[PDB]
């Protein structure tokens, strides 16, 4: 009944229903169930950088496991890096741009100053 | 090992903890279970407007339901309006400024063009 309603009523269907995809994960095999838009959005980040979105996955578990010890909240992990990745496109902290790969970047300079919520402080080793 | 998993793998760990809410949808109190930054982001959404995050909801459910007869798998929806609000900020066609209403707004400009993954054709009554 306004344009508020109109812009997020009007998602499409299908992009908010679950999909089940398998997955090796430190050699054992793991459910990623995820909304479709997320599934997209992850393909969308592997292709920037030339990787399959399986692969993507497979590597964010392992830095995910030496960074915290264990994945844990996996599923919910990867929906937050794809928000993350569109906040820091809206910001402009990441290039809005397919052919810029994210590996290209200077991360210090992509977290910098961002608000708390939105990253940890600690770097990787 | 990279700038790519830098990014990503900082998440605030806390942003990707799921937090329970309980929401009125259509007189029901239901336990709505969201990853905080999803919570952080409707918050967002809904100062931009003027509005309580829960009156934000309830209003999304109504016209929902309006729209497609029900209002199915209605917590990946919400997961998605944050998704697609963020999306549209990175392509430019939201203004990334919290302060302007998405009521300002045309959503017929907001829509036109954009991937088929991103939006239904036919418009809200």
């Amino acid at each position: 009944s306004n344009a508020m309603c109109e812009i997020f009523i009007r998602a499409n269907q299908r992009s908010y229903s679950v999909q089940a995809r398998s997955l090796r994960l430190h050699g054992v095999a793991t459910s990623v169930r995820l909304e479709q838009l997320f599934w997209d959005v992850l393909e969308e980040i592997a292709a920037r950088d030339g990787m399959r979105v399986t692969q993507l996955i497979e590597r964010l578990y392992d830095e995910l496991v030496q960074y915290r010890g264990e994945a844990a909240n996996f599923t919910s992990f990867l929906r937050v890096c794809c928000l993350r990745y569109q906040v820091l496109q809206a910001e402009g902290r990441i290039p809005a741009d397919a052919t810029v790969p994210i590996r290209s970047l200077d991360a210090q300079a992509v977290l910098r100053g961002l608000p708390a919520n939105l990253y940890d402080s600690r770097p990787l080793g």
